[PDB]
Formats: structure tokens, sequence, C-alpha cells
């Protein structure tokens, strides 16, 4: 049910494309461990936020492009993006681009997608969680892999 992006253009496409909503991308791979039981979280509450965020798969094997510039040296990473912009995350722990961690609870994730929803509405690049528990545009990453080529 979750679609999958299988080209860089394409992910750029997805995150150019969407206006009113959270881009939430998960880079990673369907048989990577982690990703399976975040795969699981994402599915179960992809219909839950439909209204303020849409979620895509990437391969990073079948799509590598971002793999430098985000760093995707994890089995599984989360991002968010708004209308083009990458957005930071503290949640008091973890890293502040990504959620690199399988999360556990359904309604962490549901929390944290709608925080950026209503902070990157208000123009803010990072958010910050209620609770406590580089990387430019996806155009941009492309553009640069063309130069050093």
């Amino acid at each position: 049910m979750l679609p999958h992006l299988h080209n860089g253009w394409q992910v750029d496409q997805a995150i150019l494309s969407e206006e009113d909503r959270v881009v939430v991308i998960r880079f990673g791979h369907d048989w990577d461990p982690t990703c399976m039981k975040m795969d699981e979280v994402l599915y179960s509450i992809a219909e839950k936020v439909k209204n303020f965020a849409v979620i895509y798969l990437v391969d990073i094997t079948e799509v590598p492009d971002f793999n430098k510039m985000y760093e995707l040296y994890d089995p599984c990473t989360v991002m968010f993006f708004f209308r083009n912009k990458h957005i930071m995350i503290d949640l008091g722990t973890g890293n502040n681009n990504k959620i690199n961690w399988a999360m556990e609870d359904k309604q962490e994730m549901v929390d944290i997608i709608e925080t950026v929803y209503r902070g990157a509405r208000k123009g803010r690049g990072l958010v910050v969680s209620p609770k406590d528990y580089p990387y430019p545009s996806p155009g941009a990453v492309l553009r640069a892999n063309a130069e050093a080529s």
C-alpha cells in the first residue's frame, strides 16, 4: 500500500509537488529488519495522517543519489520535507535531521508528524516536539551530483 519511489527524479518530484502536506521519506530497504518495523508503523498510521502528511518509501540501493548528502549510513532513516525544505527536529535526544531508529509507539510518530506540519506551516525550519523523548532540497543534491561528474 505505501508508495515506492524508484528514481532520484521521482523523489524530487514527490517533494516538489506537495504544497499542503509534509512529505515523509523512509530511506532504507524493505528487507532490512529495522525498516520492516518502521514500515509497519508508517503503514498503520498513513490514513490517520493523510490530511497533512504523505509517506513514501525509497530504496537507497535502487536510489542512492542522496546517500552522501543526507548521510544515510543507518539502515533506516525517516526525513521530513515541507514545501521543498528539509525540516529539522528537536525531540530531546537523537539526530536533528532525521529519525534513524526503529520507533516503537505509533502515537509518537503521529505526534512528530503533526509537530512538523504545525511548525513548518509557520515557516519554521526546525520544530521542537512538545514532549521530551546542509541537508538541502532534493533538487540541489541532484544538481550537485551532476557537477561532480
